[PDB]
Parts: structure tokens; C-alpha cells; sequence
């Protein structure tokens, strides 16, 4: 874990445009969040979210100036691929990535807000389930949804998850949550803006895996 | 095709050349794309990962690791406490089980094994393979994950068509070709398992 208060996202400008370059650099630090769950069953997840970032970084690298914002990627790739857009290139990679980013976002906000099953307060299952539901559930068929619920056991204890995050520092659970809460700030704002862009561009697809 | 990329027959001393073992097995991971589902992508990725770790250790010194047995001999001397849960020994320890999964599964279909109520499914075949290669190394969470994924298995007819692809071969001619591949294949795997037993190189930990 890279320390997330050390890798804040940029604030939103008046025009709401997100610079691809700093965005990807920022989000490259996030896939290790899945190592903090403490189980090999989450490694396909880590690998899949990395995949997206890698693809967007690759496309970006081709021409940093033409793909300078995220809005650009969608515009330019639509000229490139025509009718096949948006199921293509970095538009497709950011479509799925924005969903995993929202999972991390809703999940952490949940843990920060103190949400919990009162019967089982050192579990993180209700936080995960809520995150999953409002970020991913909709784009998963029967099989992957059953795979999710199997995988929800083998989620760690809250205290252990929060201890896995805070690694390198000598920081308390409530201080760690302070650093997370500050991260969430431009993180949420930015994810929110990407979702609206997908809606405005008609780049959002509903197909299930 | 698995057909053409046959494994070499074993020599009488039973040592497996590391180079040529890696060439052969490297054709195998596209076995899971014959399953026609994204759910199998992480399986394919794990097997490929084993192959690569072995490929890599081999590459630091081809001559020191001419054989797979050589690999296990060297790495024992090299790590003591950590071995066999280390390096290419761990990679091959797991590769062999995926290899046995493929072996057992294809043998099952070739033998005509089927559920008579669902004869165009391959669920019984995959279960048998899973039970006799992998299941005992998975905890109940992972096993529950296998039983969910099993519903993404393709139909037998489609699965055999994917195996065939470019050919114009019957379902049966396809199977005929697979039987030929299984001969040298089963035997090499058998020998790898045996080497892991003689070397105390086997671990029974569950994931
Ligand atoms: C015997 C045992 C063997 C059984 C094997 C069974 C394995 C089955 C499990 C597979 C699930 C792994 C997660 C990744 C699934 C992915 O398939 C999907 C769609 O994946 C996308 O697909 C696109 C094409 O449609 C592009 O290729 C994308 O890529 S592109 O770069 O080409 O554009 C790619 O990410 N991603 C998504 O569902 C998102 C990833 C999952 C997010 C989950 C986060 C929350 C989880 C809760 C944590 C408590
Ligand atoms: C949206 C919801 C999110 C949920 C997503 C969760 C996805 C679930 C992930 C589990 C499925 C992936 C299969 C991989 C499981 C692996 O955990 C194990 C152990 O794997 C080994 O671990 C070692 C350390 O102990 C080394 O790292 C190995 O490697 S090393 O190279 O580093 O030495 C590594 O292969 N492999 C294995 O269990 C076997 C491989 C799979 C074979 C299965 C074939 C059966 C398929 C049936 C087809 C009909």
C-alpha cells in the first residue's frame, strides 16, 4: 500500500475535465487495495483492475496530447473506431475501471461512515455487499454473482483489513480512517464526473459477464 | 491443436528435459479458451504463470536445470527452510495438478463418460477431473467457486468443435486424435508426480 493521503487525486476544475496523465498515475496506486483483503481469491480482481489501467496508459502513451483528458479518449476513439465504439480500446477499459473505482469508493466510504452489521461489527461483509451492489452487481450474470457471494467469505476482519492498509506507518485505526476520508474527497468527485461523461457521451454499455 | 504438439516419449531413466517440456506444455493454456467463457480466464492465467516462473528459472542457467529433477535438486540446496514452497518447484507442483486436470478431463470424454440425463453436458467430466487433481488443495470457499464456475462449461458438441477448429474432422476423429496425445501426456505427468513423492517435494496446503 502506497499511502493514499500521499497520492491524492487532483481537484475538479470549473469545466470538469480530467487529465488522463495524472489520473492514471494516481489510480495506479489503488490495485494493491485488493492485497489488503488478505486472500488469493481477490487476485483475479487486482489483475483485472490493473489490466484496465495498463490499457488506458498504453493508449495514452501513443499520443499524450490528443488523449490529454478522459473526454478526449472517448471523442478520439469514437473517430478511430466509428460504429464499434464504445465497446473498444480505452473507452471500454475505463468503462469497467470506473466500476471498480466506485467499488473501492463506496466500500471505503462505508467503513469511514461507521456502517456495520451491529450483530457482527468486526466483519466487512455488509460494506462489501453494498459496494458490489451499487458498483458491479448489475453487470454480472448468475455465475459471477454466485462467485461473488462465495468470495465474500474469505473477506478479512475489519480490524485486520484496516491494519493491512496502515502498514508502513505507526498509525491508529482512527487516524488511518482520517487519511482515507481525505483521499475519498476528490476521488468520489472524479468518479462521479466519469460516470456523467459516460452518460453524456452515450459511452455506457449494459452487457453482463 | 493439442493433437500435433505431442510430448516426447520418456527415456528409460525417466528424466524429463526442462526445455522441451516447456515447449510442449506452452501450447496447452488455450485449452481453457475452448471453454468459451471469461470465467476461465483466471484459470488460464494461473497455469501460464506456473509455466513462466519455470521458464524463467530455467533461463538463468539452462545447463544447471537441464532436467526437472535437476530443478528440484538445486532449489533444495538453495533454500532449505522455504523449499519446497519456493521457486519453480512450487510452480511445477501446481502446474502438474492443472496438467492432471486437463489429462483426466479429456480421458473422461474419450472413454465416453457422460451423465445419460444430460449427455451433451460436460459437467461430470470436469467434476471428476477437479476431484482427482485439484479439489483436495482447495478450501471450501474455492470449491464453492468451482461449483459456480462449472455452470459456465460449454456443451460437449461445442467443446469438441472448439478443440477441432480448423480441421474438418468428426467428433470421433477429434477424440481419436486426443487419445494419441493422452498417451505420452499421462505418462510424463505420472513421472512428475512420482518425482515429487521421491523428493519429498509435495505440499498438501489448501488455498
Ligand atoms: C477451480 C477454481 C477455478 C474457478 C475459476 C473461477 C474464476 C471466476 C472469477 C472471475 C472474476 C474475476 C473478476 C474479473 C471479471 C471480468 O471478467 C469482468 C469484465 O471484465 C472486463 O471485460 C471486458 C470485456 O467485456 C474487457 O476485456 C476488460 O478489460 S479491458 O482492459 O480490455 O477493457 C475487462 O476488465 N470485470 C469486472 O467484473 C470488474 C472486476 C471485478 C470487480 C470486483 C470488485 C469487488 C469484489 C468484492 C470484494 C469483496
Ligand atoms: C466479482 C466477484 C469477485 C470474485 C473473484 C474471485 C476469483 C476466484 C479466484 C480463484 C480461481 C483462480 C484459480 C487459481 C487459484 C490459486 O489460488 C491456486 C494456487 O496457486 C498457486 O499459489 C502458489 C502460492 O501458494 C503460487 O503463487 C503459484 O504459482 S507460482 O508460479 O508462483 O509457483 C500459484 O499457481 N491455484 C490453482 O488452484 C489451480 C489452477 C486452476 C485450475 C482449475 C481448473 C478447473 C476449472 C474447471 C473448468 C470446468
Amino acid at each position: 500500500m502506497a499511502l493514499l493521503a500521499e497520492h491524492l487525486l487532483k481537484p475538479l476544475p470549473a469545466d470538469k475535465q480530467i487529465e488522463t496523465g495524472p489520473f492514471l498515475e494516481a489510480v495506479s496506486h489503488l490495485p494493491p487495495f485488493f492485497d489488503c483483503l488478505g486472500s488469493p481469491v481477490f487476485t483475479p480482481i487486482k489483475a483485472d483492475i490493473s489490466g484496465n489501467i495498463t490499457k488506458i496508459k498504453a493508449v495514452y502513451d501513443t499520443n499524450p496530447a490528443k488523449f490529454r483528458t478522459l473526454q478526449n479518449i472517448l471523442e478520439v476513439e469514437k473517430e478511430m473506431y466509428g460504429a464499434e465504439w464504445p465497446k473498444v480500446g480505452a473507452t471500454l477499459a475505463l468503462m469497467w475501471l470506473k466500476r471498480g473505482l466506485r467499488f473501492i469508493q463506496v466500500f471505503l466510504q462505508s467503513i469511514c461512515d461507521g456502517e456495520r452489521d451491529e450483530n457482527h461489527p468486526n466483519l466487512i461483509r455488509v460494506n462489501a455487499t453494498k459496494a458490489y451492489e451499487m458498483a458491479l452487481k448489475k453487470y454480472h450474470g448468475w455465475i459471477v454473482q454466485k462467485i461473488f457471494q462465495a468470495a465474500l467469505y474469505a473477506a478479512p476482519y475489519k480490524s485486520d483489513f484496516l491494519k493491512a492498509l496502515s502498514k508502513g506507518q505507526n498509525v491508529t485505526e482512527e487516524e488511518c480512517l482520517e487519511k482515507i476520508r481525505l483521499f475519498l474527497v476528490n476521488y468520489t468527485a472524479t468518479i462521479d464526473v466519469i460516470y456523467e461523461m459516460y452518460t453524456q457521451m452515450n459511452a455506457e454499455l449494459n452487457y453482463k459477464v
